[PDB]
């Protein structure tokens, strides 16, 4: 595990950089697919995977990956920070500055992170005891990220999207 | 597009936070699968997709998504930044501080970003004239992110992993 202060900071910066490169490449892969460049999309998805490999390498070099219950706990703490501190403040500041699009994107994320924190707390209770959670499918709204387990609601309560738009993970 | 300075900054910070949560969750999904919790793995994967949605929303609200040629150009500049500036410095610093694990993860990423920059330059040439690239598959090394289009060397030139371990995008 890396211990020296400057190298640790540089790897955390590189982790952030690789995560953001991965994410832009996923966003760009979807746009290329929509514009009629399916091979360009394939290249973006593939390079996105390479940047996952690089960020995973940095993250393990920093000592941050543990067993499932501990990884769930990191999930819980991050989701809790975004629900209680980060997104309420960023949403209030956007409203204060009149930036309606940011009001919306921060509202969307906040309502979903409330769900994520609760799901990871239910998961951790099972993983603590060596059990897997019993969920069969998870549905995700592709507009706002709203997350539902086992059945999709009739429409998304956060953005109003129809049940038919939800993405299924089975 | 968001224009006020503080809101823009908070959206950039939220984009970084959602990217890193997505990346953590993909890393955690793989560890859950290895430890024998496939339903917790499925949960991490679906919630990572929700964070893709939230990041993509902030990224569009900042006005950073364009057409494929402009997105490739953002690719080129980021990859060129990592090759000529960021990784050489972080790698030399890790070496100076004796942090061999960081020397290795920065070396792995650096050699692959060299290839990414060149692939995106080749892709943009075609995109900016309305044509798709012609590629069949892309191979990615799961140890260091080495990337090869159409034909792969029999062993990864950076870490030595055999071609059978490469992840194939087709
Ligand atoms: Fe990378
Ligand atoms: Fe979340
Ligand atoms: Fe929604
Ligand atoms: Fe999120
Ligand atoms: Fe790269
Ligand atoms: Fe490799």
């Amino acid at each position: 595990v890396v211990k020296r202060t400057m190298t640790k900071k540089f790897l955390e910066e590189a982790f952030a950089g690789e995560s953001m490169a991965h994410m832009r490449y996923l966003i760009f892969a979807e746009k290329a697919e929509q514009e009629g460049f399916p091979n360009i999309a394939k290249l973006f998805r593939a390079i996105a995977y390479a940047e996952f490999v690089h960020a995973k390498n940095h993250f393990i070099a920093l000592g941050k990956l543990g067993k499932t219950p501990e990884n769930l706990q990191m999930g819980i703490e991050g989701e809790t920070f975004e629900v209680e501190e980060m997104y309420p403040v960023y949403n209030k500041a956007a409203e204060f500055q009149g930036e309606k699009e940011a009001v919306r994107t921060t509202h969307y994320a906040l309502e979903a992170e409330k769900i994520h924190a609760e799901l990871y707390r239910k998961a951790k209770e099972k993983a603590e005891k060596g059990e897997d959670i019993e969920i069969k499918k998870v549905y995700i709204c592709p507009i706002c990220g709203y997350t539902a387990v086992d059945e999709a609601p009739e429409y998304c309560p956060v953005c109003g999207a129809p049940k038919e738009k939800f993405v299924v993970f089975e």
